[PDB]
């Protein structure tokens, strides 16, 4: 009694997503971004497509490049992707990894010299996430050892054992800072959904390749924290910022993070095999997906950016909430069987193809205005890597493969 799209449609979508990933996204990253002056990858590519090999380079961007090529190599086998992942890995261990105090720096100069040596938990998480994926792709022992060491540092210097969760930023020598903001957009509060979501994401990937008992408990504690403090059942949205005891300190809504969390929380519980926790997580996950469906979308099916603290709807289409909606809506279809979620996934994909991707200049536009005009934003920068859109394509391809197997 499944309602399932016909084989033609599933295959057509899968083919389009694969083409987008391999002929647009990964092609751009493999050809435009490698830097033969300093090694590794450039920190910025402007709106005109020009790479800037002298720009400062962020740990998050570089971890994202490692993760994406590693995951693409694992799933698709293409030797170029392993080559590109190795390139990212080598630069990362050489320059981002602090061999003295452990963990990864926030930002280095193009030549590898540390510029911003803070140890932000968000960056530590992305390091764990990428290193564990590289291990999953290659069996590399050093990558897994490094991921384990960073996990140990987060738990040692950042874990709040009284209230749950984590202090989010420390200095180079792991002493806590007051200002844990990832960027100027962010509220100056001690706890954020965003950082905790990516600790969860990282820990789930680590557990998959290293199923340590204590890690399972830390991951479960994070899932339980989301269910108890972060997810808001009255509205179907995540609360974004908090004090140390998880009292809400924000009323803003992020549609992209809602739909991202919707599928990542289920990935995390499934990695654990925690059958007792799953029903509650699925309920919250489906709610986040429905809330996004009903409140976060334009008539074209694309996702708006946020409702701000004063209530203003930011109608810009940023690239990453569209990617996250592709996976989150397909996931919601898989979980619920409700084909309206598949239709929503199809609609966001059509938007991605018709509006978000940049056919002229390659990759995807960072932002498109409500009237359809692309903003002249950078194509690659500190916060724009190949991870959200690359992962979204990889996830969709695999999910559509499973759906095709129901026949
Ligand atoms: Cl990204």
């Amino acid at each position: 009694t499944e309602t399932i799209p016909d084989v033609r449609r599933l295959r057509a979508l899968q083919a389009e997503v694969h083409e987008e990933l391999t002929e647009n996204i990964l092609k751009f990253w493999a050809t435009r971004t490698h830097d033969p002056v300093h090694g590794g990858f450039v920190g910025r590519v402007g709106p005109d497509g020009r790479p800037h090999p002298e720009a400062p380079r962020g740990a998050i961007l570089n971890a994202r490049i490692l993760w994406t090529f590693a995951a693409a190599y694992r799933q698709l086998g293409t030797p170029l992707y392993r080559e590109m992942a190795e390139r990212a890995y080598r630069y990362f261990v050489r320059h981002f990894v602090d061999a003295e105090h452990g963990g990864v720096y926030w930002m280095v100069a193009a030549d590898g010299r540390p510029l911003d040596t803070r140890k932000h938990v968000y960056a530590q998480s992305f390091a764990i996430y990428a290193l564990s994926e590289w291990h999953r792709a290659t069996g590399g022992e050093a990558a897994l050892a490094l991921a384990r060491s960073i996990y140990d540092l987060i738990e040692t210097h950042c874990a709040d054992r009284v209230h749950g969760g984590y202090v989010e930023a420390c200095d180079r020598a792991w002493r806590p800072l007051e200002d844990a903001r990832l960027s100027a957009k962010d509220a100056p509060e001690p706890r954020s959904m965003n950082t905790h979501l990516h600790v969860l994401e990282a820990y789930a990937n680590l557990y998959r390749v290293w199923p340590e008992t204590e890690l399972a408990a830390r991951l479960q504690a994070l899932i339980e924290l989301f269910l108890r403090a972060i997810y808001h059942p009255a509205t179907g949205h995540l609360i974004l910022f908090f004090d140390e005891r998880w009292r809400p300190r924000s009323r803003a809504v992020s549609f992209g993070h809602d739909i991202e969390a919707s599928w990542l929380l289920l990935e995390a519980v499934d990695v654990l095999g925690q059958a007792t926790l799953r029903p509650r997580v699925q309920q919250a996950s489906l709610h986040l997906a429905r809330a996004t469906l009903a409140e976060g979308r334009a008539p074209d099916g694309s996702l708006y950016y946020e409702i701000g603290e004063q209530g203003h709807l930011d109608t810009d289409r940023h690239w990453w909430p569209q990617a996250e909606a592709l996976v989150g809506f397909l996931n919601a279809y898989q979980e619920s069987g409700e084909v309206l979620f598949y239709e929503a996934a199809e609609d966001v994909w059509r938007y991605i193809r018709e509006r978000q991707r940049d056919t002229r200049g390659g990759e995807w536009f960072a932002r498109v205005r409500d009237d359809g005009a692309p903003y002249p934003d950078d194509k690659v920068d500190f916060w724009k890597g190949p991870y959200h859109n690359g992962r979204a394509c990889l996830e969709a391809i695999q999910r559509l493969r499973h759906l095709l197997e129901h026949v």
